[PDB]
């Protein structure tokens, strides 16, 4: 997250990061058994990390869960990053509590306008790298298709949507991947992709998550 701020310790309790010998990329907790990331995270060897605040430290608050299951989107498009979405099942459930809880998935799609919370430990650096210990947050309005499309023409679907700041400064970036985009309590995006982090006109793409809540529950109540 590049010009953000630091969250807090728990305060985003819905935010997992999923390790494979290091973070490298964000996740949502959606119930106790389940998360959803982007497609783009996959790989094989996922253990789920919740409860994190400093990912380098344990601080006595997380619980270290392997996946035993991705299941990619069935039309998911690496090429166009179209339906890039993915569940995680735990091999164990999670234990909800203040510091580790679900996020609910939405009812309606967000409006174009709303500020959304996004969070994660990737790079704090629109020229350059630097990776943090802690979450990092960020405040950001949904973007109205015709400016989404206008940054990125061609290349938009109605699979995904812009949110952030056509000056700069301010976005997601590298090693968010995955992690969660909120409005009004629900998750309704995914780090999903961009060009570059926090440069003019060139906003954060997100995955539009209310899209896949029928695909998510069937996925669920049968796996
Ligand atoms: N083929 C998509 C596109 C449209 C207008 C400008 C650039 C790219
Ligand atoms: N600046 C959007 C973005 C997020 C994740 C990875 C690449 C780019
Ligand atoms: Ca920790």
């Amino acid at each position: 997250i590049v010009g953000g701020y630091t969250c807090g310790a728990n305060t985003v309790p819905y935010q997992v990061s999923l390790n494979s010998g290091y973070h490298f990329c964000g996740g949502s907790l959606i119930n106790s058994q389940w998360v959803v990331s982007a497609a783009h995270c996959y790989k094989s060897g996922i253990q789920v990390r919740l409860g994190e605040d400093n990912i380098n430290v344990v601080e006595g608050n997380e619980q270290f869960i392997s996946a035993s299951k991705s299941i990619v989107h069935p039309s998911y498009n690496s090429n166009t990053l179209n339906n890039d979405i993915m569940l995680i099942k735990l091999k164990s459930a999670a234990s909800l509590n203040s510091r580790v809880a679900s996020i609910s998935l939405p009812t309606s799609c967000a409006s174009a306008g709303t500020q959304c919370l996004i969070s994660g430990w990737g790079n704090t650096k629109s020229s350059g790298t630097s990776y943090p210990d802690v979450l990092k947050c960020l405040k950001a309005p949904i973007l109205s298709d015709s400016s989404c499309k206008s940054a990125y023409p061609g290349q938009i679907t109605s699979n995904m949507f812009c949110a952030g700041y056509l000056e700069g400064g301010k976005d997601s970036c590298q090693g968010d991947s995955g992690g969660p985009v909120v409005c009004s309590g629900k998750l309704q995006g995914i780090v999903s992709w961009g060009s570059g982090c926090a440069q003019k006109n060139k906003p954060g793409v997100y995955t539009k998550v209310c899209n896949y809540v029928s695909w998510i529950k069937q996925t669920i109540a049968s796996n």
